[PDB]
């Protein structure tokens, strides 16, 4: 029993974590065969930089990777949208089975929160409607990795970048895009208006039914057209057919059908939880996916 | 900025776990240099569920029965002793990836990162607070005892708990590494049930500062209040006692806002009695206590 915000094992990701440091700029790298990833930003005040001009000037020895208190050489350094690649001589024998993902809107995944090339800490998020990310995250944690586990495969998913005036956080995929609209300079940026993972707070609502926890469950079922209105009035995100379907395990071990939780979620945005509480919160959670739930409500191990 | 229900990463205590097989029992084990630790219960049988006499049982165990399992590597039990709850099984192999470690036993409200495991196998990491009746409010299924719970210290792993059992009301039972239970519990299935929990005061207070520091004054207040008049509106509440300790630990959080220990007390009183108000605090629309001082302190400043 019970129902935890819960991360991956974070292992196979921290022995990829690696320093770097350039100029004066120190951040964390992430370490995969013999390249290391990390923000273009920690290349050497121009406030609309030009980071290909930029790079040219730099030399290999430039770049200082650390690695624990091994200190890597860089061969070679290329780039590739808003990530620096860092050719080095050495492959990282720690490095796993990974693959460079990008995920959607309402995903969740795993951060590495790293300081001076070392991990600190592990935590669980979503990728925000507004494509920010409320994290955790002080100075010096830029080059922090985003990722999930496929049985023994890490999916690599997001690079920190920077912190957004209201406290959220903006970075890129693996391949330096960016996750919304932002851009890695200094110049006035702000989170969109967010709203509510819909098909999460589903998924949460049958997480916490399986925990035993019904009071919000009413015999009333709704469509996905009646539902979609109310679910906008509240900014929430539209729920799809898609959506539905996914959630279709948990409908059959549930007796809920998505429908008639979707009654349940109205009831709960129309009338508030009256003092009540579920999975012991007072709010909608909306970051755990409905394969977090099941992932997490049978067991599976990496 | 932000703040998250943060875990320590779990690579160094994935790099211990093993899986423990007596007769049809598997559960977990934690493998450190040549001893596999695990909960003694392990050597229960369905009939030695209400009251095993342990040390019989123990005797009558020879080295072979107990089936060890370092990922695809059985190990070879070359000894085995019990130490109160816990079964310490000697194997012919130092684990190579034992991290600098040690055990610990915590109080009530000290906070720790548990790696939920099955079959030996890391499922995933989630933070927890030693309720003050003595258990935790974990994630747990079927096979996931001998988990254990952690925190990190640089580079030393500290071992402060060892999954044992849920209670009735799904909450979890377990002990120190050195097998002694948190609370009253036993490794028994004789009827056993949790004391009436408690709010854990000093963390609520620490996490309230950690809310200033992040931004958040809307629910401060002009007043303050003497030590004993808060606990005596605390205890209306079901919350812990604050003692003069848990005074003087707040204090550079204190210092750090500007704000009087027993200033925050009063904003602390004031919230009890008046809710939110459809507000929330660091994201929360509950006062959140598994966030101890030295937590807050190193995820707001480092």
């Amino acid at each position: 029993s019970g129902f935890r915000k819960m991360a991956f094992p974070s292992g196979k990701v921290e022995g990829c974590m690696v320093q770097v440091t350039c100029g004066t700029t120190t951040l964390n790298g992430l370490w995969l065969d013999d390249v290391v990833y990390c923000p273009r930003h920690v290349i050497c005040d121009m406030l609309n930089p030009n980071y290909e001009d930029l790079l040219i000037r730099k030399s290999n020895h430039n770049f200082l990777v650390q690695a624990g208190n091994v200190q890597l050489r860089v061969i070679g350094h290329s780039m590739q949208n808003c990530v620096l690649k860092l050719k080095v001589d050495t492959a990282n024998p720690k490095t796993p089975k990974y693959k460079f993902v990008r995920i959607q809107p309402g995903q969740t995944f795993s951060v590495l929160a790293c300081y001076n090339g070392s991990p600190s800490g592990v935590y669980q998020c979503a990728m925000r409607p507004n494509f920010t990310i409320k994290g955790s995250f002080l100075n010096g944690s830029c080059g922090s990795v985003g990722f999930n586990i496929d049985y023994d495969c890490v999916s690599f998913c997001y690079m920190h970048h920077m912190e957004l005036p209201t406290g959220v956080h903006a970075g890129t995929d693996l391949e330096g895009n960016f996750y919304g609209p932002f851009v890695d300079r200094q110049t006035a940026q702000a989170a969109g208006t967010d709203t509510t993972i819909t098909v999460n707070v589903l998924a949460w609502l049958y997480a916490a039914v399986i925990n035993g926890d019904r009071w919000f469950l009413n015999r009333f079922t709704t469509t996905l057209n009646d539902f979609n209105l109310v679910a906008m009035k509240y900014n929430y995100e539209p729920l799809t057919q898609d959506h539905v379907d996914i959630l279709g395990p948990l409908s059959a071990q549930t007796g809920i059908a998505v429908l008639d939780m979707c009654a349940s979620l109205k009831e709960l945005l129309q009338n508030g939880m009256n003092g009540r509480t579920i999975l012991g919160s007072a709010l909608l959670e909306d970051e755990f996916t409905p394969f977090d739930v099941v992932r997490q409500c049978s067991g599976v191990t990496f």
